[PDB]
């Protein structure tokens, strides 16, 4: 099952990411649930908003707002939901939702799977583009929906990124 | 896995509907595998023609056709196949098909998940050109399959609809 | 061409929009060269938004902007870029941008394309969310164009957007 | 334009085909324009239903429904609205519709285009189920629209296909 | 899970194929994981090629390349990523990869599913340019991933592509 | 008409390129009649490869082949067939296939358009990956076309490229 995924290879800087909402998709929130395994459908987005990567998390973590930690993974093609792919962390968006802290990781695909971002190696190699729309999705997603909200700390590199994994990882090792 | 998915969080007016064929699909009808809960191809209709709405089904219930107690969902985008839709049940479109009674549920999406269908409380809120656009797939989407067909008895009402799930959920629970 | 289409049949209550972007598209504003009557790619937006209905204008019309009224219009299925639909006018969004007053109306598809939206007689009609997320559409979307910008006065009525044709069919008439 | 099209290099076993629908696509049944040469929507399908085929007509010629005479063309993937693909005739679906008699021809690509339907010669060659399925979508696709009727009377083949086309082109070349 | 899945109704002419990338998608290689029966990206196909057909597996079979036997799988409409269709072999591209000998069966929709592949018997009732399509895109598709290769010895029929059937289920019971 | 299009705003650093087949698409290609102004089907192409960027050609040019200069775009989004997009030439894949000298120039969208590409000066500041898969795809998608062919000499630079629109605008202008 999805369930028995490991979080990775080699933590922090080998993960697997399993996937939950593909790339430029139409704007339904999926999440997989920690009961069955299944991917559920937990909000049609009321924004005209899409996820401006792949979306997922990391198992066998959590973060303070309860689920694992959340990753973005650019790709050359959109992924599959319910999909795992293996990556390497490079960046973190530090954010706050009305769940808990709720970083935003950023994770490109291994080197093993594409040589096509093994020049991405830390926060400043990401676009300036897409990590200004991506913190622009977080921003206003939720804006039509009452109730819930976002506020965006900031970019970090991609020590901080890796350094909120292990926290993540041991928050789920013991809680 | 799929198999473990509940009936509802409170049936019958809070249910869980597991999706087999996205709306505005090809024409292939997959079915979940009751041994394994993988999405099978049971399928390649041979008419053009396509599901209006995401059509699933409800776990842990039992029609006289032998499967679970089938679902159409509209929603503002097509969902996943394999996906599980908290929805509410608003009608009945009663029938029966060569395998035996074979009503066909309509439930809308919870509002848990959105806003945008809570003004359809029962059957006359549906728009009455998706009932009869579901109502004329259902009679003819096996015009060229031999030995297949479809008798339409008609629309009912959502109290209809809950006493369908009430029943379906029972011949399952001793049968 | 594009160029020689009319702006309407009866204007302002019966009129004909060429569609310029499909509902629920990639980010490419496309705008058709009053010059030679081909689709140009305008700008490619920033923002991970997309329109939330097809978007286009009236032929033979003029805004304060410098270019023809915009409509939205609601449809079952997204349109071709380029192609023209026979609709009815039904409310409008009032807003400026950078380049002058900037209106958008909303017309429904004409009752010979379809009886769908026969119901939808004036802007109270439209659905909440739908309001609601084109409203918010026009005032995130530039949000990362330097430069560009969009303040939305409000919603009006029907016979506000009639109004409106009829200004835009005026000034291009004799501008 | 469009509209500067010629029927076809060497009518009627070489001609050109304007398309309109491309192969299963939403149920939107585009029209070209005469005035224009612009793509208009002539009605959003109220079945759920799509054109099995590609559709569209030879330029230049003339049903007794009083528009160009129809084409089916099959191809390995669906072609863009608005494109002209170069066929050869193979059979026909003689049919009327409320407008007049209103025959579908079938044609594929040119060998020039593909070597693929080289080796389907005439109406015999066709697969049964692709014929099935095309009278049935002409026999059910308007069964929800009042006041519009379909009587599909048979298959023909090639040379009935070729000559309704050299009729066609004649009705036009003087009405 | 998709891990208990059956080889098959009746080996080796009535075959299960766990499919794992549909026919005509972006360049994303899916496997799924023996451990988890999770859909995992294998690579980031550098080349601009698609799998011509949907590609998978037969479950509990062993290749001499270390995984289950593949298989093509031709289908009007591509399939889902983690589906499971029944299918009958009709012939077998031969070929060795840098990981053992390598076989790719070709197997079509079992008639119970559609009446459509009925005709195919055989190896010489495929497409002559189906199989020349897939040929080449085995020869090609790791032209751009140092250390891949592939050599295709030829296609052989349905006979052949049972025994590698045969073969490849009795590998995996006992190793 | 897509015929009126100006070669450029200021030719050879500001051209306007006229797509023909978007990126990722499915493998037919189109061309635009010099007659009509038409997208014509020109090929089904036979391999299973897609063009890997939008492709098409500068206006009011000529190529030793015979037809406009082509040109690949690189865009975060595929275009529109028939479409015409504004770019800056970076670099040129100089190459022959067998109706004339057939260079392929790259060309990013215009700074106006989006500042994405701005930091692709020349050919070296292009993905390794994205130039080694155009060229793999102009030596390999012809390969089961009997009679044509294709011979890559290499990538040059943006200086080179504007020399070549140079000499494609002069040619026209007088042949
Ligand atoms: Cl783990
Ligand atoms: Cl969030
Ligand atoms: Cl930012
Ligand atoms: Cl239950
Ligand atoms: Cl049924
Ligand atoms: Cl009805
Ligand atoms: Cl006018
Ligand atoms: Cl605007
Ligand atoms: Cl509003
Ligand atoms: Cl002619
Ligand atoms: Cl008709
Ligand atoms: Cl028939
Ligand atoms: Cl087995
Ligand atoms: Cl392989
Ligand atoms: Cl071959
Ligand atoms: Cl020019
Ligand atoms: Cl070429
Ligand atoms: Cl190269
Ligand atoms: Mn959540
Ligand atoms: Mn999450
Ligand atoms: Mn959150
Ligand atoms: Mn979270
Ligand atoms: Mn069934
Ligand atoms: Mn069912
Ligand atoms: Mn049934
Ligand atoms: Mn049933
Ligand atoms: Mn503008
Ligand atoms: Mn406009
Ligand atoms: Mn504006
Ligand atoms: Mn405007
Ligand atoms: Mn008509
Ligand atoms: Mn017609
Ligand atoms: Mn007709
Ligand atoms: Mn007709
Ligand atoms: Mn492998
Ligand atoms: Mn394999
Ligand atoms: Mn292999
Ligand atoms: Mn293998
Ligand atoms: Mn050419
Ligand atoms: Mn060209
Ligand atoms: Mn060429
Ligand atoms: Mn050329
Ligand atoms: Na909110
Ligand atoms: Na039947
Ligand atoms: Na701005
Ligand atoms: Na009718
Ligand atoms: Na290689
Ligand atoms: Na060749």
């Amino acid at each position: 099952s999805l369930l028995n995924v490991p979080a990775g290879k080699d933590l922090p800087e080998d993960i697997y990411v399993v996937i939950e909402i593909p790339a430029n998709a139409d704007p339904i929130k999926y999440e997989i649930d920690k009961e069955s395994g299944a991917l559920f459908v937990d909000r049609f987005m009321s924004t005209a908003m899409f996820y401006p990567c792949n979306y997922g998390y990391i198992n066998h973590t959590l973060s303070l707002d309860g689920d694992p930690v959340d990753v973005l993974v650019p790709t050359p093609y959109p992924l599959q939901p319910g999909s795992v792919t293996r990556c390497r962390p490079v960046g973190v968006l530090k954010m706050t939702d009305e769940a808990g802290e709720d970083a935003k990781l950023v994770a490109v695909p291994h080197s093993k799977l594409s040589k096509e971002y093994d020049h991405i190696k830390d926060v400043n190699d990401l676009p300036e583009l897409l990590k200004a729309q991506i913190a622009h999705f977080f921003e206003h997603y939720k804006d039509l929906e009452k109730g819930k909200w976002v506020k965006v700390e900031g970019w970090e590199n991609a020590e901080a990124a890796k350094a909120e994994i292990v926290a993540s990882f041991e928050r789920a090792k013991n809680k």
